[PDB]
Formats: structure tokens, C-alpha cells, sequence
């Protein structure tokens, strides 16, 4: 029997995920990370049901104000997907419509016996679950996230949603109210660094590297339920 | 009962009571965000940090460097969940014990379970999951922005997204000053009701005023496991 | 049974875990960092807020282009600070002469939740019936540093509630590796009110050294028994 | 002489150049844009304030990747309003339907420098000794809209001097081409005070449509001669 | 001629106008507001910087509703300050008892343009050929405060040359009539630089009381002669 | 000359030669804005402000309320004019003497009368308005931002707003530690080139690359009254 406590998992592809072993589909949906109401950021934790939206839509929101009127996607506002390895056009132009569908992530949402956590390193080495809890999947530290306004939030390093198992420079797409989204150069991820385990207390070596090598400084992490 | 809290808000000056199944901690008034040096923090509205026993325009002070702590003696806020009650003719803000009548209050509740919150993203009340049971239904409530549009939301996982009475002006505005009131730039942001067959489509640009705000409002239910 | 929490030593001992729980790993003091100027904090009563490595650059960004860069831009990290004092200069500090600052933490496992409670005067709150004392502390709220960036804790949470009470609790370090105590570094507590006054107008407050908790509010750590 | 400024008319009519000075050409008020969530304003009382054409979105972006997008993302505009009220519906506006909405100004030309002069109470202020006034008006210092981003005019400036008083003096227009008033639009005018009570405690006050005119600073333009 | 600026003296005392120029009025230093948490200043050189009546509260604003407030929010503003220290108790102060603290400013009235020249060394800059000192001082750049939100002063003015160098230039006022000093109050002034190794790293440098003068880049007032 | 002073910046190595009928009163380099403490403050780049004689990649330092000063100790930020010398393929950032090939140079001029700037909004050149002579062409220059997306812009009476040479990167971000780099979020902003036949419609999106871009900004004249 299970006991209430729900999770999620992100494919970062177009593919709907599997529970991990032991854990049961409560429904699926899309990779919701976060929004930009009025240029103020609010992210959902992506271990939690929070980052699984059973309807996608680029506006996902509304609001209202103190003359009790309410507008849906009538003014500037934002909404941000973890998205697939899928190519950008050409033109570099914004996409509208049912042409979006190849590019958002899909989502599960999972329940278990116990508490699922989340280890991270900090270097290139996968952490070891802490003694009597089982893996549940091999991922990246992700920490943070900016775009427009440089406006974003992070994620919890205790929570599942820190540990992206596929990394990419862009995890994330761009949305807007009048119905486009897109890449911007602005768009950022942050990640947890891998370190050298001799080199403590002292300056960082500043480093900048490039496709094919990124991972290479990536801290590791792995997601662990109690059993 | 094992230990899982969480808190439920009347937004009215009533007291509210715990669900079946669920006993009650303590009580207090409906605590939403503070804004210390203008940087926006908010509390939980399923937790009970999000409820205060002690009402109070200032429940925050600051300290610097030099070891000097100052309570109430710059331009800081703070944040409650309102009453119905509506404003005095003349528009301006009201201090002291007038504020009564507007401050919304809360339970915190302690369950055997822990309690989720599920959305529809339509008009239809959400179902809770296999082997969950119902403790309330109300409307998605995400984020929230004031002054200088600062602000923080709520965890659509967690019961505090999930407000049983829909207002578009859900809180009020706080000042270490003492006063309180209804600004312009207040406002509320809920997840929006959408048309089931048009998934992947540009949405409608929509406008709605008093009447028929609810109807296109996002429902859920809050659900704690059996 | 599964439920892992943090406790924050605030000096530079490993600090230990209370009865009934037992230690997973140790580490230094984690609050928050500062990229591309957004703040995004830890919460202090959970394993995120205790990193094993301690670095003044614990992390790197990556744009569009797929270049990645480590330290190479002026972003921030924020620890717990120990009460060690600083050099009489005035000015930054670098390497492992900041060993005697950071703080340190234990992350621990319980059988049960554990919460926060406070009281909002200078009493110690009780644990609700049916609970057991952790620790008592100090009603830790938010805070802000550079560009007045930066956020807070839950105070459902075992992190908004400090053992220790500080001004300044906790130092501002940079990528280019220095650290140090800065003027617009700012710490928000919960406020010790007086119980016969609610909704009344606050009388505004400043204290100096000697006299700061008599203002704070107080508040227990507890977890189901 | 080469002394350029700025008139605004606040409404749908173009406006005429004070006694003595003359037209260099005509256009639409241009108060503010924003990009990337960063307000930046142009003086109202220098020539940049009175674009020749109108639109939606006067500016676009260019990366570092050599890509540029016009109306290509969430960016914002802002125009002086005339006092054409909105639709019932409160719904934005988009094409042609905004014509009877935005402002008209005149860049002038004039012999000398033009300054403006504001005193702090209902009365209008006297030019100095030697100057010429050119209008009154009500002393306009700044405005907020969304993400409560803008910036404000130089009081020295003819800019700080608008012949019309408005609540909402403005218009917020976006990249998607549709314009709207909305409730967190501000703006900010100089107190007219009480003359014998200077160092006291500020009284606050708050007034409704009919009376507003009443506690507004006034100003006078001037030109030397 | 008509060509207009200030002059601050950053005392009590009432600033006199350089030779040549004639003195149109007097007032206080107005460095900057803070409405709805956005900051906007006033050029120290220019009319703006030099208010007739001092309150700490000289704005309100509207809404769409066509409503107007007058110092009922937490708004702000900022004037220049002069060397008078602060109570003990380190607490604010309100009423007439702020007169000793804000500065003194005289708008004056000159034939030509007058500039600033900045020299980024310890040494005072020279007046280009042609050109007639009006007086000495120090590199002004900008400032924040709360919310560390602030502006600053453009280099070719003369506001951006204060003649008495201070770290505290400013005191932070409020709608609720207080004002004071706070940790975050800063002032941002052009650095004094060391003429041999330009295009080379800059040496961190943190000085305190008694030599602050001597990291400061010096500049002067110049009208054309 | 009267006392009318201005400035023109090369956007290369070079020292830029004031226009005819100007007298120079000295040169430097191209000094856009600062982001101190996480606000940016621009100079405009029409006034001898925007013209530094001696570069640095920190020209400014902040003083706190305890006397302390500090000069390039924290993370604050300087913003220069570059030329159109490309960054080593690594694309790591560039400190020390590796730095001059990419400072713009400026050019600080006096002239007997006002110098203004005129925009068309379209790929034509403006005329300068009767009585005033040309000093030079360019494109308009309206606003900038960068780290933390802060920034500010340029007055566009003012002959700062409008540049000789387009760049889509018209600028580089310099620390407080020495380095210097092109950034990701290094953006600036330009007035759009409209189609006359069209006015009160809705905006084309429109998305350009290399070889293209001039094509959609709105061009300039920097004008001096005869
Ligand atoms: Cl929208
Ligand atoms: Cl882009
Ligand atoms: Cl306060
Ligand atoms: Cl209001
Ligand atoms: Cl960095
Ligand atoms: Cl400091
Ligand atoms: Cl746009
Ligand atoms: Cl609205
Ligand atoms: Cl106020
Ligand atoms: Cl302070
Ligand atoms: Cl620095
Ligand atoms: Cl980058």
C-alpha cells in the first residue's frame, strides 16, 4: 500500500515518463517551471505535482484588480516550460499554435511508500542515497533560472525537481500571452559546479567552456526514497 | 494523528474549523507576505507560518551591521488575507482598532495524512486521486503582487493555492506606520480556466468584470490521503 | 522513517543532531546565492541548505549558445557566519583564511515532521500536545545583501528558527573569491510584541548592542512523538 | 538662437508655439518605453518627446548573436493621453481606433532657454526677474506602470509643466499592438503645501474626482528676454 | 543670458552665487523621490535641485479611479545633508527639529553654459581654454538607498562637482515625516587613479576616516568666458 | 565659440576628429554607464560626461554611512562603447592590456551654437530643420541593458542617440576584478525603421540576421544652428 507522498518526473522530451519501481501515476501532463506576472517571478518546485500541468497553454493564468475586473492574456506577461532537444526554425522567429507541441516537456505525476529526496556532490562523481533509501534516478544539480527582466527562481537542492537527468544549456522555454514562445539570449540556467575535492578554501578557477565539454564541470545527483 | 500540518482560511472575521479527521493546533489571523528593504517573502497558505496568532502592521524588524535593530521605523509592509468588508466613502487608509473587521482568520489544523491540492485548469471541480479524500473545494490561486509590484505565490501542490471564496482583492496592503488599506496596484493572479478541446492554441484575450469573474477562474479540491 | 532536517551550528563546530535523530552528513552553512543578480535561498531546515564543499562560488550558468562559464562574471553566495570577528581594515577577505567564518550544519533523519512554532514575544512558545522540543531559538524571517536582493525562510520550518541570535548573521562572498560583512547586509527577525496592544498603531523601536533580543520573537523546534 | 523645446497639447489638436518662438515640425507625445523590463523616458520639454510617427512600438532589440526582433516579445510603450475615455468593455484598444487617444505636441524654436518655475502651493509662481512666461500648468515629477518600472521629469525642465491636469496622463501601449489604461498606472505630482507649515509632520490627505486640482503644485514655463 | 544653475552648500547657511551670476531664489538641496519603490532625481545643477519649501513629503500620487494620495503609502525622498550628526539613541527624527539637517541651495542666473570638468586623479582639473572657474570640488556620480534603488548626476554638470566631500551626503526622508541615516545609504564617486598604468587591474582598496579625500577624483565648475 | 560643448565617438581605436566649425577641447574614451550596488546610471553620450580621458574597468568607488570607503571591492560594474575588434575564440573573458584594441575612443568638442539630434523612424535620412547645419549621420540609439538586465538610454534630442556605426553589440561589460566580455544579455535598443503607407496598425514581428539588420533601423542627423 501507498502512503502520500507525491512526486514528480520530467522526460525533457516529448515522451510521457515512467514511475520509478515501487511508485503509481497519478496523472500526466506538461513541464510547468514557472511564470511572470506583472515582470514578478513564481516557480513551481519540479518534484512536486506544482510542475505537472495536466493542460498546456501559454498563458496558464490571469489576474485582477481592486475595480473587481479581471484580464487573461491582455497585457505582457510570461509563462516558462522545461522543453524538448527539438530545433528552433531558422528564421530564429517565435512560434504560435499547434507547431509548439514537439517542444514542451512532458510530465508525471507519481505517488510512493516514503519521502523522496534529493543528493548532490558537487563533483563529476554520482552520489551515494544515504544508508537504507534506494535510487530512484541519475541527474544533474540544477539550481537556477533567469530569462526576461532577468526575473526567475530556483529550485530546492533537497527536492527531486533539483536533478534534471538530461542537461542542456536551455532547459527551458519562453512564453507569452499573445501566444508565442521562444529561446532569448537572456534565457539562463544555472547549475551546482563540479569541484576539485583538493582545492578547498581557496580563489575558484574561473572557466569557461563550450558544447561538448559542459558536463565535464556539472556537480551530480541522484533522486533517493526511503524503503 | 502523525505529525502532518497544515492550515485552513476563512477570509472572513469568523474563525474557521479543521475537516473531519483533523484537529485543531491553534488559531490566528491570515498572515500572506512581508516587505522588508522593498524584497518581497511569503508564507505558506497551507502551513502554518501562514498563521499568525498575533495581528500586528508590523510583524518584522531589521538589524545591520552595526548592531542596531529598528522595529517599525522605515517604510516597511506586511500582507494579510481580507474580509469582505468593504472601505470607508472617503478612499483613505485606517489604522488602529478598524482593522478588525477586515483581517481574514485561520485555523492550524493537524491530520494523519498529508494534504495536497489538485487543479483543474476548467469550470469542473478536480477529482481527488485514488484513495485521497475531499477536505474542501475552492479556486487556484498563484501568485500576488503589490507596491513596487513585489510579491511571491503560492505552491499549486500545497492546500494554501486553493481559496474557497474567489475575491478579487483577496489581501490587504499593511505599513510599519500603523495604517492599512486597497491600492491600484494590488493584485491577484489564478490559474486560468481553459477550453478543453483547444489545447496548443493561441489563447483568447479576455476581459471580464464583476458578475462573471468565477467563470473563468481554474477549480481544485484539497485532498488528504485515507 | 524518511523525514531529514538540518541543524545550524553558527560556529565552527560540527554541530550535533538532537535525540531520536541520526546523522546523514555534515557540511557549512548554506543560505543563498546571487545570479545574474536574482536572489534564490535555501531553506535552512532541509539538506539543501548544507553543501559539504564549501566554495565562494558553489555554482555556473550556461546560455543559448551552449557556452557555460564558472566565477567568470560578478555573481554572489551567502553562508552562516560564525561570531568571529573581522580584520580592522575593513577590507575583503580570500582563501582559507575564511575557514574561522563559515558556519556549519549536520544534516539529521527523524521518525516524525518536524515543525517550527513561534510565539511572537520574548516567551518560548510550547511544543503543540503530542510533540517533543528540538531546540529553542530566535524567529528568523528573511533577509537582503547586494542590490537589497534576497529572500527568507518558512517559519513552518526548522530554519526560521536560529539558536543563535546575530545582527549579522551571515557573510556575502563573490566569484572573484573574496568575502565580507557589507554595510546594506540586512537581517529580518519576527518582532516581540506586546500581548494587551493587538491593533494598535506599532510604536517604532530602535535598539542598539546590549539590548536586541529583549525585541526579538522566540520559537521552539518540535517533532512528533 | 538653436534654443530647442517641446509643447504638448494633451489632446487630439496640435498644438500652437508660444509668442516668439517657431514650429520646427509636429508629432505624436512619446513618454517612455520599455525593454527587457527597463523603464528609460524622454524629457518632456526637449524635441526626443515628440516623435513624428506614432506606434505601438517605436524601438527593437539586437543580440550578441547579430539577431534583431521588432515587436517580437513583451515589450511596452507610452504615450500622452487625450481625454478620450475608454470602451465599456475595458478591454484594450488596437489599430486605427487610437488615433482620438494620443496626445499631439509642437518642437519649437526659441531665442533663449526655456525653464520651468513651481511653487509648491496652489498659487502660480512668477518668472524670474528678466523672464517671459510662455504657459501654466501643474507640476509633473513622475509615473509607474507596469512592474511598477518608470523614471520622471527634470523640474527645471518645460516637461515638468503639463497645461492639463489628469489622474491618468498617460497610456501603456505593447509590442503586440494593443493600448490600455490599467490600475497600477501612477502618476506623481509636486504637494502644493501650506506656507506657514514648513518642518511639520506631512498631513495625509486623500481626494477624490472634483477637488484634486486642490492640493497640486503649480508652474510656470519661461523664457528669457 | 539665460542660461540657469545651482549652487549647494551642504550647510545650514544659504550658498553664494560664483562671480558673475545674479541669484534668482533660494531653497533645499533636493537630491531624489522614491514613489511606488522607483527612484528619480533631480540634477544638482540644474533649477530642480534647489525646492522652495522643504517637506519630507513634497509629492502624491493618482490612480485611474481618479483618486489622489498625499503621504499615505511608504514613499520616500532624499536632500543633501549637512555635517550635523545624528541623537544618540541612533533613532529617526521628525518635525521642526530637521531644519540643521538638510542643506542649503542657491539657483543662480549666468551668461554661458557652465560645465564640469573631471580630472579621475587627486589633482584639480583645469577650465578648457577660455573658460572661468566658478568653484572646486569633488567626482558626484550616483547614490542608492532603500531598496538600494537611486540615480546619479551626469559628469558635464555642474551637480556632479560637490565642494564638500562627505560619505554621507544624504538623508533618507518619509512619508510618515521621519528621516535618517541608514547602513544602506551610499554614495558612489569617481575614483582618483594613479596616471602611469592605465588598461591595467585595478588594486581593491579600502580606506577609512582621516584619507578617504585622497581616493576621490577631483573636478571644477567652468563658465565660458 | 559660445560654450556649447559636445562629443562624437569614433566606435574604433581611433580619436575622432571634431566636426567642422568645432574647436576640441580634449579626447578619451567612450563611457557609457555603471552599475553600482545593481543600478545602472548612463552618461549621455551627446556631453563631455560620456568622454573619460583615462579608462579604467572600475572608475567609480562607494563610501557607507561608517566613513568606510570601498574602491573595487564588491561586484559592481562599468559600461564602455567597443570597437568592432572580435573576442578570442575561448570566450572567456579579457583583463589587463589585452583590453585597448576594444575601448571606443571620444572626442569632446565646443561649438558656437546647440547641437541636436533629428530621427526619421524610417531608412531615410532626416533633414536637419531650417537654419540648422549637418554634422553628422548615424542611427538611432535609443536604450541598453545588461547584467541583471539594468540599464538606461539615451535622450534622443540629444547627438548621443545617434551612432555612426550600427552594432548590434555597440558595447562591453567590465568588473570591479579587471575583466572585461560580451555577454549573452548584452542587448541594445534601437528605434525602428516603419513603413509611411502604414500608421495606427498593428506591428509586423519581425525577426533579422547578419546582413540585414540596417534595413530596420531608423536613421539619423546630428544638426548645429547657423
Ligand atoms: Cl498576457
Ligand atoms: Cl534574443
Ligand atoms: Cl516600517
Ligand atoms: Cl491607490
Ligand atoms: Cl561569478
Ligand atoms: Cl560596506
Ligand atoms: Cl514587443
Ligand atoms: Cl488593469
Ligand atoms: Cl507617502
Ligand atoms: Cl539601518
Ligand atoms: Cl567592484
Ligand atoms: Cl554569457
Amino acid at each position: 500500500t501507498t502512503r502520500g507522498f507525491v512526486f514528480t518526473r520530467h522526460s525533457q522530451t516529448t515522451a510521457i515518463p515512467s514511475c520509478p519501481e515501487g511508485t503509481v501515476p497519478l496523472y500526466s501532463g506538461f513541464s510547468f517551471l514557472f511564470v511572470q506576472g506583472n515582470q514578478r517571478a513564481h516557480g513551481q518546485d519540479l518534484g512536486t505535482l506544482g510542475s505537472c500541468l495536466q493542460r498546456f497553454t501559454t498563458m496558464p493564468f490571469l489576474f485582477c484588480n481592486v475595480n473587481d475586473v479581471c484580464n487573461f492574456a491582455s497585457r505582457n506577461d510570461y509563462s516558462y516550460w522545461l522543453s524538448t532537444p527539438a530545433l528552433m526554425p531558422m528564421n530564429m522567429a517565435p512560434i504560435t499554435g499547434r507547431a509548439l507541441e514537439p517542444y514542451i516537456s512532458r510530465c508525471t505525476v507519481c505517488e510512493g511508500p516514503a519521502i523522496a529526496i534529493a543528493v548532490h556532490s558537487q563533483t563529476t562523481d554520482i552520489p551515494p542515497c544515504p544508508h537504507g533509501w534506494i535510487s530512484l534516478w541519475k541527474g544533474f544539480s540544477f539550481i537556477m533560472f533567469t530569462s526576461a527582466g532577468s526575473e526567475g527562481t530556483g529550485q530546492a537542492l533537497a527536492s527531486p525537481g533539483s536533478c534534471l537527468e538530461e542537461f542542456r544549456a536551455s532547459p527551458f522555454l519562453e512564453c507569452h500571452g499573445r501566444g508565442t514562445c521562444n529561446y532569448y539570449s537572456n534565457s539562463y540556467s544555472f547549475w551546482l559546479a563540479s569541484l576539485n575535492p583538493e582545492r578547498m578554501f581557496r580563489k575558484p578557477i574561473p572557466s569557461t567552456v563550450k558544447a561538448g565539454e559542459l558536463e565535464k564541470i556539472i556537480s551530480r545527483c541522484q533522486v533517493c526514497m526511503k524503503k
